[PDB]
RNA sequence: UUGCGAAUUCGCUU
RNA sequence: UUGCGAAUUCGCUU
């Protein structure tokens, strides 16, 4: 059965303005990183016009473009693209349901990243938390580079179901030396040991800024006892993370944020 | 424009 | 050997 490849295109159209930045983010225009998400079906899709989805960084226009036609494919890389699709609705958004792939440049030419789709199926944080062993001899190295894209889960809390959160900002003038926002601690460091048993073996490293990536379903429209749950969010966005205490998610963070615009996308595309 | 857990008071059936 | 709904007080993050 021949295929077609449809590219999901994003354009942030229309960045979020002042007054309505009150968290005061930084802004991410998806068109800035080559790699993205594209459809593969056995069947055409009907020319649908640009619509806009809302997203943290404001409105961005969506735009189902054909990239190629009446292909053949293997079943190898069928069993591949398939498995994938899976993953990112099961693992990364975490829902319960003809395919979602990821699509990047080659060298102006955009394709199916059949490398990235088994760099994911190779990662030991693909799933949950992994085992990483630091000792004095191989202490925690910082790559600043590793840190630049990412998104991140402690590696020694809520081992059920993982936290996923966007770096927001490395900060370089921070140690696990730095005084603690809370008085019972003077240091991270001392935290992390009173409270986790958690030994350093890297005490220069800067620390993380981060940023919740949960997100709802629906983004058709601008999002322009209930108390308690706003300041535990919030101190969830005030957190100061260690990066030694934080394992990297293979999905980098440009793509985990075009991916929370899928189900409002296929929802629009089926309806 | 996003949480689970524990108490407590109360509404809803014939 | 089986419920949803509404208030309220509180614990859990750095």
């Amino acid at each position: 059965q021949p295929c077609y490849l449809y590219v999901i295109g994003m354009v942030l159209t229309t960045p979020l303005p002042d007054e309505l930045n009150f968290r005061r983010r930084k802004l991410y225009p998806p068109e800035d990183t080559t790699r993205c998400f594209g459809i593969l079906t056995a069947k055409p899709i009907p020319q649908i016009p640009h619509f806009p989805v809302y997203t943290r960084s404001g409105e961005v226009t969506i735009s189902i473009e054909l990239a190629a036609s009446g292909f053949m494919l293997s079943l190898q890389m069928l069993e591949l693209i398939t498995r994938l699709h899976q993953y990112i609705f099961s693992h990364i958004l975490r829902l319960e349901k003809y395919c979602v792939l990821p699509l990047n440049v080659v060298n102006s030419t955009l394709d199916i990243d059949f490398k990235f789709m088994e760099d994911i199926e190779k990662s030991e944080a693909r799933i949950g938390i992994p085992s990483t062993k630091y000792t004095k001899e191989t202490p925690f190295v910082f790559k600043l580079e590793d840190y630049q894209d990412a998104v991140i889960i402690p590696r020694y809390r809520n081992f059920d179901q993982p936290h996923r959160f966007y770096v927001a900002d490395v900060y370089t003038d921070l140690t696990p030396l730095s005084k603690f926002p809370s008085p019972e601690y003077e240091t991270f460091a001392e935290y992390y040991k009173t409270k986790y048993n958690l030994d350093l073996t890297n005490l220069n490293q800067p620390l993380l800024d981060v940023d919740h990536t949960s997100s709802r379903l629906n983004l058709l429209t601008p999002r322009h006892a209930e108390k308690r749950k706003a300041k535990w969010e919030s101190l969830q966005n005030k957190q100061i993370l260690v990066p030694e205490l934080c394992a990297i998610h293979p999905i980098p963070a440009s793509l985990w944020r075009k991916a929370v615009c899928l189900p409002s996308i296929l929802y629009r595309l089926h309806c």
